[PDB]
């Protein structure tokens, strides 16, 4: 038994010296590194062109159907008086109908497909207002039903009046939208030798008065859905490949699953002879259980990006993450090859020894963190545009701990020195002495931990 | 007597092992930190709302009132000829008139009421300017008296005109002022199931002549009085929510105060046993003043909430800093905890033993710190933006310290080379000086005290 | 043999004790960076104002041949309506006619010379288009030979309207192009005394189609050729400062080889007298090696730089990468002066032993970042600015290790919060991860590197 | 003899509790401290006003004569077009005879007092070109004498058109300039209750052509002349203060002499009992060399201060250098006081130790840094903003050093990827080798070298 528990142990190489054995998982692996690593750069690069697409049909939309519209007013882009809101509504209405003879794209219109639109009608101009509303600020007064009234027109687009007669409720107006859909052919294909695809473009132009403060802002968003083209004319080795990949990821699988059982039966026999918990756990290679759960995202990531290109399905994001953290799985798993040589080793050591009392250190920190996150937020975020919400509070704090965007933090407050002094005299105190005590002391006793953990592998 | 006092510095495990008495402080602290951060999120979510409705409102307002204002201009607003002003006030005052009609949102006028307002006043325009003014710059020759005339025009809200007969005295200028106040209703409140209450909002526009300098800034502020309406109709919690946080803070108030008491009692029998200064501290827990600390803050804080929002105080500043440190002392209060496990004390004890010599090193700087702020202040003030306030200087120079916002800093002297060659120079070697003694000296000495007292702990 | 080595191995102010040889190459290489240093500043400053003057003509081409082109907005100017384009166009041809009469430059047309211009003309407008596109959007239809047909319309420049029929074809519109040549001189070159040259600038103006997206990006670029004019009249140095800098490198070089040539022939010697590899090469000089290399690239680079001045080459870039590497080699070179003092040959062998350990850390932390990178890239490119390519995800995560440009990072997610929620979580889980792990472990174990390689040569 | 040395070296206490005297320094010192950083503090506050005032009337100044001026466009405000630049000409001009009945100022104009003014005449606007200029790009020809004529028209100030016959010379253009002076009274003094002064804003407005490159800008610039005014009215402790200050430092300057003209007897007496360099140079003061310098430079200020008040000079850059200079000097001067105390001498002596291997290292460090300073300025200098010139380039290798503005410098580089592949390659490897060996070796080093320091002094 004891030989059969120093050989599992051993290095690779003493392995091989020892038995002969073919090494066939770390070629696998290197292999595996290689095709996974190529897959995510051929599916991150078709991906970049249909996001491009998307991009540029939004903002050639928001230059048409926008009166007024300019490149960077994304944020600010609102309306103030009456008669704003009915030219912009009235602008991206006759927009859609004239979208023929003055767009530079090529779209056709679709008609009916159920709500918003009713059968035949292309274009849904909807204002939702309370059921019930009455507002008498000289009085102080108001009696209000706040259930949601809808109230659309439909506008059948053109063969090649009545939505001029809309009055809106402005008092008790919740909101306008206009919903429209528009297909067209991506062309651009053709650059990466694809077969185009057939797009249809939801669009939503939603003019919002929910805040009910004198500014309604107004905003265009689409939804893209796509199909393949009917009747595709233009005078195998992605699926290949995305086989490939599936095969090599299960094979990797199977040998990791057969060496982990190995390693179970091999601790099972060796508690028996003894007639912990974390000596058991020492048979256990963590490497192993990182490849095999590489292997499943990467089987998972492939089935989906096989469909995904099939546009049987459209879940890009799930896609994504499977990909990209199965490839940052399989690149961290490279540090286990180097820990086989002593000089590479050690510095792995070092961060392994240190990592125990960083993450003490941690538990210590965090909860004075959390004590400014929840103050600053309180505090701050009245007046500061960076501590409107407690994820942009965290977000500002830990760039601040590393040096990033400071000045504009403090300045940001210089405005409030007149109006609230109080205010401000808190906020110079609060940034001080959190930024002294987080850079000064805190980063300084990360630094000291990991030189003490080198020091004590280097002796 | 020994006893007793080997007792009274137990831990709470000791303590509980020597006598088995209830520990209601340590689970009285924890779910006071619970109901505390509770009670902070929903204060600020509370908050925010109105924040962003008084915000809305006052941007509407910009936007309503001034003559070809748009968003990003506030800083650099301004009139330049005497038919741009007059104009302007003109505009403002036309807008005030015809708000029924363009406004999106719904406003009620206010008249009376006092100064500046005469009796069934909505609006008033106001000029000052000395008393007596005579400036011949021909003849380098002038007469003044300082004594600022207040002239106003009173215009009342139309049924549902004077004022341009307005005479600016240039010369003699020193501003001119619109005031107005419009009411309102923030039914944005049913979002958060909250009743609508109603808005007071004071407008004021400024015409800022001060300077004579040729250059008239013009800004709008607006003050927010809120009240409960008088006829609400809309077709508990949270005042029991804060009456639980007094008891609880009260009850944690109460316990503390007992444990210090003890303590003085037992330091005063042991003195007195011995028939210093720093041993009799020895007795007290710095952790319990703290907490008694945090709970006056949280108690007085609710009180002001509780007020708050029944509309009966307005001070939401002081009620958000005292919620907000009382918060974030809570959350420190948790170190206590960890500093009963060895691991975790090595790390809070390496911080306790590192921060005397870190103060000493503090006392040291600080001088070096202000001579630079000083020299920066009078040298570069004239020409640098970030230059302008001791202030802005201590922040400008506290960002490059850590490597925050210095390529601008340096660019900011660019233009100057060629006009001033001295200045350059010396702006030149002040950057360069201050900010390579500072990272590459004083916060390496910061780095080598931490290390010396984690080195000192360990061993 | 054994003085010989003694000798050959002596500093040289032990050689100079030993033999009273002359020094000329430590004079000769204190002469070399003079000198190297004199020509690439010289060169600099003349390179400078040619590129402003192509500059400041290109910008002013912009403004020229542009309609509503605005300074800034050279990235998002596009068309959005076929008016729009085709106006664009008409106003670009229109003011190449006109300007004569409008600009404040003076320009000659240029006529002929092979493609795109037929005899005769000036001015090329050409659109390319698929040779046969059939697109029904309606009917998810598309027949497109993507073979580029190019139709262009030539326009004779004016003697001191057959382009305005102009008919684009939209549906199947590739791109369309302006291609024109004028022909200024330089005056400027009087400032620094220079004899005025020729400058014949290729303007091309692109109106691009590709993306088929109903946005078509607008773009001017310039092309220089000079030349001598052929007949200039104004009412040496250079070329001999760059024969001194030639025949000083050549000097260099040849005591230099001089110098490997004796220590090849001395180490061959010894190799024999013992009747490894590292032993063999611990008698080549690194620094004779970089002297070397510094003077072939200098002389090349000079020979470049004199073709360039004479208007016989145009390679530029490959002429200051030559000069600007060889000057920053043989600035580099200064350090084995330094050598040769303990005090500062203890710094310069603390970096030379801490070399490699630190190159062993890379080894493994370079294969986390490149799964970060690829992660980053495939995960965040659809939504972040900043993750469109690899190369800008590197940019991005080294600036991020290094505590630049960190809150924009996380707030440009914020954006995405609503949209997609999962995506945004794991933005924050990949971000505050991938910060943490290199900034308060990779940086502090680099720290902790240095500061042992520094304790064990004090030591 | 023994005796006298051993008091000269003792510490002020040990001084005092030797002969008791009098510690009259000390305390001169403190006050010298409070008085001069009062001193400064009201000169500064001062000097902010008359900047402010100069500025407003400047930037009034460019909206009222630069047609279609707006703010922020200083750096880009220029012409293209020959109608362009004849209208912001005339536009600039009639607002100067237009200036009394729309400028929000008062002003006055000024006749005569010399070039380029002739007598009465109020605004010059002169053109300058070449004495003759012959240009044929077509003929690749050119005939030209450098020398500069200038022709000016003199426009008298209205009484309360021939410069509109105008005629540039286009081809021959260096530039044109408009010139005149305007008088007005800073009234903003009476605010912090000064007398107003009296100021004569010298306007020169530029449309330059030196670069005849088809874009010609245009600025504004002013000078501003300060007087009494000569009849003033308005319905000592300055000057008590300045003198206070003289004094004071004159008495510390007094004090430091003799007790260096002791040390100086002293040295030479015991060199004298000896019957090196270092050890005489053991005998002087450092800290009263500083204190005697601060003492010449505050004299020095303040009679320039006092000058400056009067209306007799001018000079406010040298005034607010020396008094700054000084004032930094007095501040770093109580570090002095400092090193009586342990507990702060061991870190004021552990930077001491620590200087002379630092400066060693930035000796070794600095050629590396020119080296590539000279590179990247050569290189990167034609297609990067931030490496115009030398000085930039060290600003913003400076900056990078410490972890500032890294991805945009980055990303000003992503434009020429497509362009010039070579180059982008190039600065890749530039930026990416430059910032690596600075922040993770360099600084790596400074922090080890403090913290040996450091070590060294605690044992
Ligand atoms: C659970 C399912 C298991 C499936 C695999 C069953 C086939 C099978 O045993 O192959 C042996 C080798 C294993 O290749 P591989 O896994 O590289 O080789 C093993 C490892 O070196 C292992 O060390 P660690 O990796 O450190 O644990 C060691 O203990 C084993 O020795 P031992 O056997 O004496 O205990 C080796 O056999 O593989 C091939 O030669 C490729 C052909 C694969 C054919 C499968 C096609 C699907
Ligand atoms: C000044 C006013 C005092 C008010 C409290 C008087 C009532 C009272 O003694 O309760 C005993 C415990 C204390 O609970 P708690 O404070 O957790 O318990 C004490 C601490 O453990 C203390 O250690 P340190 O905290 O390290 O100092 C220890 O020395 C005391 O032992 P000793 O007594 O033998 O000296 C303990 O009694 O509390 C309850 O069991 C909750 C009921 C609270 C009822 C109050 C309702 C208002
Ligand atoms: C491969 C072609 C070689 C060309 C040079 C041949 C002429 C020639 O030997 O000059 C001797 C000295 C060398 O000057 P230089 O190189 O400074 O001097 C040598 C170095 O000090 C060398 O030390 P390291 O540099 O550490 O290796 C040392 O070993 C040699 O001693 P040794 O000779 O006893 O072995 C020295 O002669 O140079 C002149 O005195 C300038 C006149 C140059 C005339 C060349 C005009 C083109
Ligand atoms: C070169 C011109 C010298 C002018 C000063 C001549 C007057 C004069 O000796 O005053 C003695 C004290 C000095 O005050 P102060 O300088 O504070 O006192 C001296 C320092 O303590 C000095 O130590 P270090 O500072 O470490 O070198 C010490 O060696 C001297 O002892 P010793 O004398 O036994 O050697 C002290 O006399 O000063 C007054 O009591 C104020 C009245 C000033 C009156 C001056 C009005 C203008
Ligand atoms: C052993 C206790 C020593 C305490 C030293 C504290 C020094 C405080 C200086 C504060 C400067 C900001
Ligand atoms: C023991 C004293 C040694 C002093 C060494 C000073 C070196 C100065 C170099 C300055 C480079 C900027």
């Amino acid at each position: 038994l004891r030989r059969r528990l120093k050989y599992f142990f051993m290095s690779p190489c003493d392995k091989f010296r020892a038995k002969g054995r073919k090494p066939c998982k770390l070629m696998l692996q290197v292999v595996k590194i290689l095709v996974v690593t190529v897959q995510l750069i051929l599916f991150g690069l078709s991906n970049q062109l249909a996001v491009t697409f998307r991009e540029e049909n939004t903002i050639a939309f928001r230059h048409l159907f926008l009166l007024g519209y300019s490149d960077g007013a994304d944020d600010t882009f609102a309306a103030y008086t009456r008669e704003q809101l009915y030219q912009a509504i009235f602008h991206a209405v006759d927009q859609y109908l004239a979208l023929p003879d003055v767009s530079l794209g090529r779209y056709a219109y679709v008609r009916g497909g159920g709500d918003p639109w009713t059968n035949g009608s292309g274009l849904a101009l909807c204002q939702r207002y309370y059921h019930r509303g009455h507002v008498d600020p000289a009085n102080d007064t108001f009696d209000i039903d706040p259930m949601v009234v809808t109230d659309c027109i439909q506008v059948d687009p053109p063969e090649r009046s009545s939505y001029k007669n809309l009055t809106l409720k402005f008092h008790k107006l919740v909101n306008v939208t206009i919903h429209f859909r528009l297909k067209t052919i991506n062309l651009q294909s053709l650059i990466n030798n694809e077969i185009p695809d057939c797009y249809t473009f939801s669009v939503l132009i939603t003019f919002d008065n929910k805040a009910h403060s004198g500014r309604i802002p107004i905003s265009l968003e689409t939804q893209a859905h796509i199909q393949e083209c009917k009747h595709p004319s233009v005078f195998s080795f992605r699926l290949l490949f995305d086989v490939v990949v599936i095969l090599t990821c299960s094979l990797s699988f199977l040998l990791c699953a057969r060496s982990l059982l190995r390693g179970f039966l091999l601790q099972n026999e060796f508690v028996g002879f003894m007639w912990s918990l974390w000596e058991r756990l020492e048979f256990v290679n963590g490497w192993y259980i990182l490849l095999v759960t590489s292997d499943v995202l990467t089987i998972s990531g492939t089935i989906m990006k096989i469909g995904i290109e099939a546009k049987n399905l459209a879940s890009y994001d799930v896609c994504s993450i499977l990909l990209g953290t199965s490839t940052l799985l399989v690149w961290v798993g490279v540090i286990r090859y180097l820990t086989f040589f002593h000089n590479y080793n050690i510095l792995i050591a070092t961060l392994r020894v240190a990592l125990p009392s960083v993450m003490r250190f941690c538990c210590c920190v965090a909860v004075i963190y959390l004590g400014y996150c929840f103050c600053g937020w309180i505090v701050l975020g009245p007046y500061h545009v960076k501590f409107r919400s407690l994820s942009m509070v965290s977000e500002c704090l830990f760039s601040l701990i590393n040096g990033d965007d400071m000045f504009v933090t403090f300045a940001a407050m210089q405005a409030q020195q007149g109006r609230s002094s109080l205010v401000w005299l808190f906020s110079q105190l609060y940034l001080y002495s959190f930024i002294s005590l987080f850079i000064y002391m805190v980063l300084s006793l990360f630094i000291a931990l990991i030189t003490g953990a080198y020091d004590t592998i280097k002796h």
